[PDB]
C-alpha cells in the first residue's frame, strides 16, 4: 500500500490529533457539487489523512486558496488538481484508500441523522459516506462494495454499538444538513459525531457523551443552537469546545507538522506614557471559532485599510496544531501594530468560572505551556462576572506565560474596570462597543456613540478613566467601521496596539 493500518493510533501534536505527515494535496473545486458529492469528498478527505500524506483539498477560493498557496510555497507541497470528484474517487480507490461506501439516508427525508452515523463509521470500516442517492455515482467511480447501510439507525444506535471503538479524546456536535465542514476531521479521528439539539434544550443526553470522554477531552462542532448552555454544560463538565463545524479541510490543514513561523513576536514592554491623552485599543472578536480563524478572519485581516491604524485580533491557540500554515500567515501578514490576542477563553471557547478548581488548574498549566509555542501571551476572557471573580483571574495570571486578561462580559455591557491580579497583570474589562444592532437593536454599539463615548472620557492616562477598550464585533464591524470612530476622535486621543495598551496601563496603574 504505503499506507499506515488504519488501526495505529494518530500523532498528537501538544493538543489535538493530526493526521499523516503531509506529502501530497488533491485539490478539487467545491463549484457544481452537490449536497451527496459533498460528504464523499469530506469524508473521503478524512479517510486519506488517516492512512496516507496523499491528502484531500477542497478549495473553496477565497482564504482556502490563501491556505493552499502557502502549504505549497512555504512547506514544498505538491498540488495535483481534479476537475472532478469521479477521478478524485477513483485516484483513492486506486491508492488502496477507499475499501467501499456506507449508504445513509439525508436529513431532507424524515430528519434522519443517519448521515453523522455513517459518517463516524468510515474511517472504522475504511468507506466513504454515500446517500443513497449516489450510490450507482460512486459504483461507476469504482467504489462498489456496501460496507454498511445505515439509513434507519441514528446516533443512539452508533454509540450501542461503537462506544469503545470511538474516539475519547473528543466528540462533535454535528449537524445533519452540514455536509463538507468538520466531518473530515471527525472520519479520521473515529470521533462520535451526534446531534442533541431539541426544543427542551435538555441536555441529559449531551452530558452523558461528554462524561465519557477522556479528561482534557475536547467537544468540535457547532454552538449557535444554544452557546451559553452549550458553553455551561461543556465546561461544567471540564470539556473544552472548539468551534469548527464552518471549518474545511481540518485533516488535512492539520497534517503539517513543521512549526516555523509559529510564535508571534513578543508584547511590547516598553512604551513611553504620553501626559495628557486618552488610550484606545480596538480588539476583534470570535477568534475562537476556527471557521473564522480559516475564512472570515482573513479577509477581515486583509481589508483594504490593513495597516492604516493597529488593531489586535483574538485567533485560537489551537491553529497551532489544526492548521498551522494558517497560523503561520496569520504572523506572516501582520503589520507592527497588528497583535493576536488568545480568543475566547484560552486555546478553546470555555466559562472558566464554570470549571471546578481542578479541572481548571488542569486547563491552564496546558494553556501556559501551549502559548508559549504560539506567542499568545494575552488572552480573551468571555465568561460572567469576572471582574468579581479574583479566583479565577489570579489563577490565569499566576502562569508565568499568561500576561493579561481582556475581559468581555456574556450578556454584560463593560464598564471599563481595570484591576490586577496578585503579581501585578492587569485584568481589562470592555469599556466601548462596536457591534450593529447590539442587545436586541440598541445604538450602544454604533460608530457614533463609540466615538462620543471615548471623545467623553478623561485625558488621564494615571487613572482607569484615561483608558478605553473598544471591543469589535467582527460580522457586523469591519475595518472601515473602526476607522471611522478613529477618525472622529479628538486630537488628545491615542489609538495603540493591543500589547502597548497593556505595557501602558501595567506601568501607569499597576503596583509601583
Amino acid at each position: 500500500d504505503g499506507l499506515i493500518d488504519p488501526a495505529e493510533p494518530l500523532d498528537r501534536g501538544f493538543m489535538h490529533l493530526k493526521g499523516r505527515e503531509l506529502k501530497s494535496l488533491n485539490s478539487i473545486s467545491i463549484t457544481g457539487l452537490n449536497d451527496g458529492e459533498k460528504v464523499i469528498l469530506s469524508t473521503l478527505a478524512g479517510l486519506a489523512a488517516r492512512v496516507t500524506g496523499d491528502q484531500v483539498y477542497i478549495n473553496e477560493g477565497g482564504p482556502s486558496s490563501v491556505w493552499l498557496k502557502q502549504m505549497q510555497n512555504k512547506y514544498g507541497i505538491p498540488v495535483n488538481t481534479y476537475n472532478a470528484l469521479a477521478p478524485l474517487v477513483q485516484h483513492y480507490v486506486e491508492t488502496g484508500v477507499i475499501k467501499g461506501y456506507i449508504v445513509y439516508t439525508p436529513y431532507s427525508e424524515g430528519q434522519s441523522h443517519s448521515i453523522n452515523v455513517a459518517t463516524s463509521l468510515c474511517g472504522l470500516l475504511r468507506g466513504i459516506a454515500v446517500p443513497e442517492s449516489l450510490v450507482d455515482k460512486v459504483k461507476a467511480m469504482g467504489v462498489t462494495t456496501e460496507l454498511m447501510d445505515v439509513r434507519s439507525y441514528d446516533e443512539k444506535w452508533l454509540y450501542e454499538n461503537y462506544k469503545d471503538q470511538l474516539d475519547k479524546s473528543l466528540a462533535a456536535d454535528m449537524k445533519p444538513e452540514i455536509f463538507h465542514h468538520l466531518r473530515d476531521y471527525i472520519t479520521m479521528t473515529n470521533a462520535f459525531a451526534f446531534y442533541d439539539y431539541n426544543a427542551r434544550r435538555d441536555w441529559s443526553w449531551r452530558t452523558s457523551i461528554l462524561k465519557d470522554l477522556d479528561k482534557g477531552a475536547y467537544c468540535f462542532g457547532y454552538y449557535d443552537l444554544d452557546e451559553w448552555g452549550m458553553v455551561n454544560n461543556a465546561s461544567q463538565l471540564g470539556v473544552s469546545m472548539l468551534p469548527t463545524d464552518q471549518a474545511a479541510n481540518l485533516a488535512t490543514l492539520s497534517s503539517i507538522y513543521d512549526t516555523t513561523g509559529l510564535k508571534q513576536r513578543p508584547a511590547t514592554k516598553e512604551v513611553v506614557t504620553e501626559e495628557n491623552v486618552h488610550y484606545v485599543t480596538f480588539l476583534v472578536s470570535d477568534g475562537d471559532n476556527i471557521a473564522f480563524n480559516l475564512w472570515g478572519q482573513q479577509g477581515y485581516m486583509d481589508h483594504d485599510l490593513h495597516g492604516q491604524f493597529p488593531l489586535g485580533y483574538t485567533i485560537s491557540p489551537s491553529l497551532y496544531d489544526l492548521a498551522p500554515a494558517a497560523l503561520r500567515w496569520y504572523y506572516e501578514n501582520s503589520k507592527e501594530g497588528d497583535y493576536f490576542v488568545a480568543g475566547p477563553s484560552g486555546s478553546s471557547y470555555i466559562f472558566p468560572s464554570k470549571m471546578s478548581d481542578a479541572d481548571l488548574d488542569d486547563y491552564l498549566a496546558k494553556l501556559n505551556e501551549y502559548v508559549d509555542k504560539s506567542g499568545l501571551n494575552i488572552c480573551n476572557i468571555l465568561d460572567q462576572k469576572i471582574m468579581d471573580n479574583p479566583k479565577v483571574y489570579n489563577k490565569y495570571l499566576a502562569q508565568p506565560n499568561i500576561d493579561a486578561i481582556f475581559y468581555t462580559g456574556y450578556g454584560e455591557k463593560g464598564d471599563g474596570r481595570i484591576k490586577f491580579s496578585d503579581n501585578g497583570k492587569p485584568v481589562i474589562e470592555q469599556r466601548s462597543v462596536l457591534w450593529e444592532g447590539i442587545d436586541g437593536g440598541s445604538n450602544r454599539g454604533e460608530e457614533s456613540t463609540v466615538i462620543s463615548q471615548i471623545n467623553s472620557r478623561s485625558a488621564n492616562p494615571h487613572s482607569a478613566d484615561g483608558y478605553t477598550f473598544v471591543f469589535v464585533h467582527c460580522w457586523t464591524k469591519n475595518q472601515q467601521s473602526i476607522k471611522t470612530v478613529i477618525d472622529g476622535l479628538n486630537d488628545n486621543v491615542r489609538v495603540v496596539p493591543v500589547d502597548q495598551f497593556v505595557q501602558l496601563v501595567k506601568q501607569n496603574l499597576g503596583p509601583k
